[PDB]
């Protein structure tokens, strides 16, 4: 069978993944990309004003990691918004629609019981590495 | 490298996909499906009586992104199930055996805080457009 | 278009998959694996001792499955860890780095509101099956 | 290992198969066309007129061959031109410029010690199934 | 980009190679092979009778190939047939038949002026591993 | 489907084309090779010196056409080896091992009727873009 490539990603832009996880895989085509927190790279804690500003910081690590891996938002496909608070969908969901133009990733959003470091919102993603012919 | 397709997946017979994101995105060969939650596609809110009638709408509302992408649930290769109530696992399980009968979905099923529109079951799923060749 | 692969695994090592789901689902060469307990495969029931116990147990469960694909632990690309206290995190990621030496999946690691079982710890992953050229 | 496309194409718009042979085979994206004679396609014949005519035939024939797979010119990737006589190299040339009208494919062009039937010129072809990207 | 399989076919089953060439290359799913004379595999000699019997053996050296691949003949989807003599058309058809009964390759068969150790006949092939779908 | 990336391979390091076909196209990953005559790439005249000068001369192209398509002869899974004249094999022969030093391609050698420009020899090769799995 043919050797499929895998890469680590890594940038220092985003927090940096201390332990066994990477900040994304990418592997043939398909880049997993872990969870983000809206936690300040260089200070290793969240950043502060609650749930919008984590929010923004979020996707700015995960546009870094997507950036590190050759891609931007254009190439996400699928999202999942984990949520601290249900009520807070809205607000979060303001700032999401500022990363993404047209032609959505597919995406759930709901609320647990807790995330790490007491954040409030954390974004998983997938993207795909382009290009990519988009048909609708 | 090669241009991947990208399609994004639409259809009337399930709950319309407001804001930035879609119902489902078609990706090479992969099917990315959002949490569907049991929304009546035309009242825009949730079905009444419970979980199990909710579990049933969801369900129905996957099936009508699936024929949308040319798929039926034999394509679905793995899915979620989020409750309000685990105690309700057996109860949203029995519903869910009838959409399959063979060569089953991946699955993972749990509890969450809370899902959006007081939801009480929330199912994600991914497939892959056939023809598929199954083994065993 | 082509007729890609879809194998269903199934292992006696591994708990049963009782229901309309399985233990995992190789698809072209993509292996969704079912959230797997610390439940031990003989028994039907959570190992005792706790959630370091049932870690163990856990990856131990989902060694067995990709035994049965064909891969072991340096296949996974993805990986999600669900626990019922946030504060075990540090416990269950001490368990879990044992399970993986370098070129480290991406990962999500969150508390939910309850797993099935009386579960405290429940671990998702994705793998793609090999050979693997990993670029870094 | 998946299982691959592969589809016999055969249209009533090039020849008939004079031999066990299929008019051309697609597997996976690739489209194997088997050498064409510049032969009428409702008689079997060699059209008159020698090897210019010959050649615009053979070619008119495998255009109806990419069309029965979904392709036209710009999907041939690679090209032989066997010929009965290398003087009529230059004749030929004119000829195939004016169906591979971009995108040239690759190709190799000699003279041959006989073709079936008499044939001045002989055409194989080697296709992709589209889309194919651009520059 | 991916790392595609790449594997040199050899099978002492196959006469051994007379030159710089490999009996075939299989590179991801599609295997080229060489071209046969119809050369007895363990003496490395034209086998006696002509064209016939030199077109068989050509063949069965093919097939011995295909099966070190894990083929047969139904996974050959292109074909070349190089004759010393165009009359031995029909002879070499016949022979051709008798080891591509379905899915028929495409195919480009003529004369050419001449072939190594003065054989009568030269059969190239490609084919694609499987599996393939069916019609 | 995909849109398969197909681009057309092209080099002042090689001959300029006499008629119209691209020196090489890549499609997906594999390279189809326009014949090659021994011409001199800056002035698109045969070497002089015979069949041993001009295989020297043609192989020496299709080397600078893999390198412009990021390949080099280990890439080679296919060659053809077009003769004016089959005594020259042997000398041909050894020309060519000399280029095709490791995993040798598949690969057909004969003599033809005649060759573009008076020829004695014109090489075609199909690659495939690496990287490719080692034995
Ligand atoms: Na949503
Ligand atoms: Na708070
Ligand atoms: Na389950
Ligand atoms: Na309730
Ligand atoms: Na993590
Ligand atoms: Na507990």
């Amino acid at each position: 069978m043919s050797s499929l490539v895998r890469r680590i990603i890594s940038t220092a832009k985003a927090p940096a993944a201390i332990g066994p996880y990477s900040q994304a895989v990418l592997v043939d085509r398909t880049i997993y990309i872990s969870g983000q927190l809206g936690m300040d790279p260089a200070s290793g804690q969240l950043v502060p004003g609650g749930v919008v500003e984590e929010a923004k910081q979020a996707l700015t690590n995960i546009g870094e990691i997507l950036k590190a891996a050759g891609c931007d938002f254009t190439n996400v496909v699928a999202a999942t918004v984990l949520l601290a608070d249900i009520n807070d969908f809205s607000a979060v969901n303001d700032v999401y629609k500022q990363y993404f133009q047209s032609s959505f990733p597919a995406r759930a959003a709901y609320q647990v019981a807790a995330l790490p470091k007491g954040g409030r919102v954390e974004i998983e993603a997938i993207a795909v590495q382009g290009p990519l012919t988009t048909a609708s």
